[PDB]
């Protein structure tokens, strides 16, 4: 799922977030599909967060004979999300939210062998949305929404044994007989691991919107179809690079050197559009079932260019990410008033065609398997807790001149709590 994320509720946890956008027992899902705001009838709100808990790890062996082992490079995370739904008349309704779509975190060591690919890479997202659905009958309903996506993003990479194979390089070529190739080649192998090759930070608003259909047979029955714009972010962040600026236009895979001096750099980040489509079926008392698919068209992530105020490339990367589908399949479980319980079973493909894949964006196709429960206090309030396991299929990565082996993991946690006011009067 490249870097999406899909953590908004504790109940979509511990159901592998299958069915999101046609269940509606708790204001989490308005979300997930605006359509569902026609769903509820009072004042509801919820809040509070997952924790996410990966356990990616890297291993191989540069050319340089260097280990390119990697253990735990991506960070733990608390994701939050806050939501509010109020229904206005029998017809029309709002519901704004907190939840996080996108992100990313991967780290790895400032000396490590890889680090020109490996360095550090921050993607934190927070979506404010607000919006309003239309009940036209008792048939279906419709929603749309606005968004204000705010990001903060931080990249930096590192010479890792480049220098090592640079000089080594040149000194396996007839350039190496000479004192200049000798001389060359000693700058080059005087290079530190930890010398910074590039740095991009910065902060940048961008807006979307998004809009969904729910249509129900009866009050146990419902299907939707929702949609998620794209979102475009115009970085205006600081650019730098500690090579000496002498390394520049030779033409070299390397960043723009800036000895060191931050410079002014443009870069848009490319938020895929997303589309899903599913349907809840209580099928008893006490239990339910839901499921659905989504489509994240990620082709509309290809790469990251930084640029400079005259244009001029300072940094850029290409990552060449294609469509991809996310299944899902959950049962809730209501046992009695106070307790409800349920599980879920999920499978993403990755968006990152196996030839084009990076350490610093771990990415593999990934399976749920989450349980969760629900204790209900009075109608009025409730708290949710979720949990969920995600393991995946090693892969191979050729990235610049390494080839690594990575292996990666996840453990879920998340607890959320619901309160809803009384029905107000209106006709
Ligand atoms: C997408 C860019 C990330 C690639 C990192 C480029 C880092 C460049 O090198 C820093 C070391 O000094 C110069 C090396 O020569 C350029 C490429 O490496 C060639 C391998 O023999
Ligand atoms: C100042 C601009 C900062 C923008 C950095 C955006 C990072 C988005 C995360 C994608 C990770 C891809 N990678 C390898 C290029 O970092
Ligand atoms: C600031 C948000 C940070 C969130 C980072 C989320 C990392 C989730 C870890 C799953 C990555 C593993 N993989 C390859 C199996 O997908
Ligand atoms: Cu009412
Ligand atoms: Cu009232
Ligand atoms: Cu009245």
């Amino acid at each position: 799922a490249g870097f999406q994320l899909n953590e908004f509720s504790s109940s979509g946890l511990g159901r592998a977030y299958s069915g999101e956008g046609a269940i509606a027992d708790d204001a989490g899902n308005v979300s997930r599909n605006p359509a569902l705001i026609t769903m509820f009838d009072r004042p509801t709100f919820s809040a509070g967060a997952v924790y996410i808990d990966p356990d990616v790890n890297i291993s191989g062996t540069s050319p340089s004979g260097r280990s390119l082992k990697a253990d735990n490079i991506a960070p733990t995370a608390w994701v939050p999300n806050m939501h509010f739904v109020a229904p206005i008349n029998d017809q029309f309704g709002w519901g704004a939210s907190i939840t996080s779509n996108y992100g990313l975190a991967t780290e790895f060591n400032d000396t490590y062998a890889g680090g020109s690919v490996g360095g550090t890479t921050d993607l934190e997202t927070m979506n404010l949305n607000l919006s309003g659905a239309y009940r036209l009958n008792n048939a279906w309903s419709f929603g749309l929404g606005f968004n204000a996506v705010y990001a903060r993003a931080k990249i930096e990479r590192f010479a890792g044994d480049l220098g090592q194979l640079v000089a080594g390089q040149i000194m396996q070529s007839p350039a190496g007989q000479t004192q200049q190739g000798q001389a060359l080649a000693a700058t080059a192998n005087g290079i530190d691991s930890n010398t910074k090759i590039a740095h991009l930070n910065g902060n940048q608003w961008g807006f979307g919107w998004n809009a969904g259909i729910l249509y129900e047979l009866d009050k146990n029955n419902r299907y939707a179809l929702t949609y998620r714009s794209e979102v475009k972010i115009d970085f205006k962040g600081n650019y730098s690079s500690d090579l000496n600026r002498a390394f520049n236009n030779y033409g070299l895979p390397i960043p723009t050197a800036t000895g060191g001096a931050t410079q002014s750099g443009y870069l848009t980040l490319n938020l895929p559009e997303m589309w899903e489509v599913s349907g809840y079926n209580r099928v008893d008392p006490q239990w339910a079932i839901h499921y659905s698919l989504a489509y994240t068209s990620w082709s509309q992530f290809q790469q990251l260019k930084a640029t400079s105020t005259s244009g001029d490339t300072l940094f850029q990367k290409h990552e060449g990410f294609k469509d991809a589908y996310r299944i899902a399949l959950g049962t809730t479980y209501y046992y009695d008033d106070n307790w409800t319980f349920r599980t879920g079973i999920a499978f993403d493909d990755s968006p990152v065609p196996a030839q084009n894949r990076s350490i610093s964006i771990p990415d593999q196709d990934r399976f749920w398997l989450s349980a969760g429960t629900t204790y209900a206090f009075n109608k009025d309030a409730s708290v949710d807790v979720g949990v969920s396991y995600m393991h995946g299929q090693s892969v191979k990565i050729n990235e610049g001149p390494y080839q690594f082996e990575s292996e990666g993991k996840a453990w879920l946690f998340g607890t959320n709590f619901n309160y809803a006011f009384h029905h107000h009067h209106h006709h």
